[PDB]
DNA sequence: AAAAAAAAAA
DNA sequence: TTTTTTTTTT
């Protein structure tokens, strides 16, 4: 029953907003708005993403383009999104 | 494909940034903004830079009302006097 | 969710399987076929098997008549000189 | 506008019939009967299903039970419905 | 009719 | 992990 945004938005471990997800790369701050859907608005474009690993690669790449390769990179409010994967896992 | 942000709303030139431009009335309240050419806000109160119009709005009206529940922000914020949502719709038709 | 079927009228035990039990009479025409417990039936006159009483009835009223144009063969159909139909009505009042 | 057997039937593609739509599983050969409204009836318990991938899934479950899955096993007049599906998209 | 939740497969 | 498409539900 792998985990998506919407898994978590649904059973209440995260709340949808504005510039609530975040990645740091090599000096870069990309921002992104959390949709009810889980899908991902990066901020400076407005370019619409699936999961956290398509904005994640995306971004990094612009930085970095030999960088090949999500929930360890984008921060919720201060913390990784594993940790709220983790904290599903053991709700569930 | 696209959704509307601040800064799409600035690289599509709909809006300018400056001082004072953005404000919210609230309960006989009035708080004015600057808009940032990187789409943040800055409350001229306190100093204090916000990543986006909810986060603004969620905070203003939280000070003189404390049970103000978090949501979307853009329907209560004006852009020299027009509402947000506005420019918002102005985009959507702009780009079909 | 439950509609009729041959089938469903063998388990209901509304038909009993046997030789000769079904008949078609058209234009002057007789043709008999046996009721297989499986609910499939055999022609007679050929030894051919049918999935349905409409296939039957089609292939067997073309013979007399090249014109005749498909539909459900369950109106042409007797088991034991009664209508198959009657057989279909009498299991939804029974079940609904 | 995605394919139904309602679709195939009103823009006939098929025709309704009794004995008309087949599979085969494992040994276990399963007939069913296509009404106007392009619901499926299976012939051995008169049971009504909504769509092929419906009495498919059922029916193979009962042979296999570790099968967890339409177009491709349930046959028409000996050939398989993903043939009308392709056929109505050219057609339209 | 739209809106949203699901089994292979690379 | 994610990216895919039919179907059930309304």
């Amino acid at each position: 029953r792998a985990v998506t945004l919407r898994v978590l938005l649904k059973d209440e471990l995260l709340e949808p907003g504005e510039g609530v997800l975040s990645i740091y790369y090599l000096g870069r701050k990309f921002t992104g708005d959390l949709q009810l859907d889980g899908r991902i608005v990066w901020q400076e474009t407005g370019q619409v993403f699936n999961s956290p690993s398509a904005w994640a690669t995306h971004c990094k790449k612009l930085v970095n383009p030999a960088k090949k390769s999500g929930w360890a990179s984008v921060k919720y409010k201060g913390q990784k999104l594993d940790k709220y994967k983790a904290a599903w896992l053991r709700r569930h």
